């Protein structure tokens, strides 16, 4: 059964609500497992307390740099980086959950949630899940972005974990 995980998100210390994500372990088990464990924090590190550092309206909301907190960092549960598992799932529309990277085979912890179909990322970024609940929260996050990706409010994942 594909994991369901959650992110509770704040903007300037005000709760926006919860984003629930299905992780497609049936298609990308290694990538799903990484995200799942980073949500629970069971390895001793993970997403709790980290930010959405790059948010671009009509594109995506990017997060997951819990080491450098600026978009340069993060790490996986396997080591600093891990391979692109496959490109079977596509960036089909809003709600798609996908790994950020710095080129082929550089997956760490950084991820993004799409707010549109981002088809030009197919074959470059590993899609590994989608929003089950909380697109309204994602739209709120999106509304605090800008063309440059700089956020107008501090967007923090206050809590995260696994539902099932
Ligand atoms: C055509 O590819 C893209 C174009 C624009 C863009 O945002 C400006 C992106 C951003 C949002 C879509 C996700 N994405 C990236 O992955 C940009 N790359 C990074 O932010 N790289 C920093 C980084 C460093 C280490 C690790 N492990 C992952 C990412 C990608």
């Amino acid at each position: 059964g594909n994991p369901l995980v959650y992110l509770d998100v704040d903007a300037n210390g005000k709760p926006l609500g919860r984003v629930v994500l299905e992780l497609k372990a049936d298609v990308v088990p290694k990538t799903a497992e990484n995200f799942r464990a980073l949500c629970t924090g069971e390895k001793g590190f993970g997403y709790k307390g980290s930010t959405f550092h790059r948010v671009i309206p009509s594109f995506m909301c990017q997060a997951g740099d819990f080491t450098n907190h600026n978009g340069t960092g993060g790490k996986s549960i396997y080591g600093s980086r891990f391979p692109d598992e496959n490109f079977t799932l596509k960036h089909v529309g809003p709600g798609v959950l996908s790994m950020a990277n710095a080129g082929p085979n550089t997956n760490g912890s950084q991820f993004f949630i799409c707010t549109i179909k981002t088809d030009w990322l197919d074959g470059k970024h590993v899609v590994f899940g989608h929003v089950i609940e909380g697109m309204d929260v994602v739209k709120k996050i999106e509304s605090f972005g800008s063309k440059s990706g700089r956020t107008s409010k501090k967007i923090v994942i206050t809590d995260c974990g696994q539902l099932s």
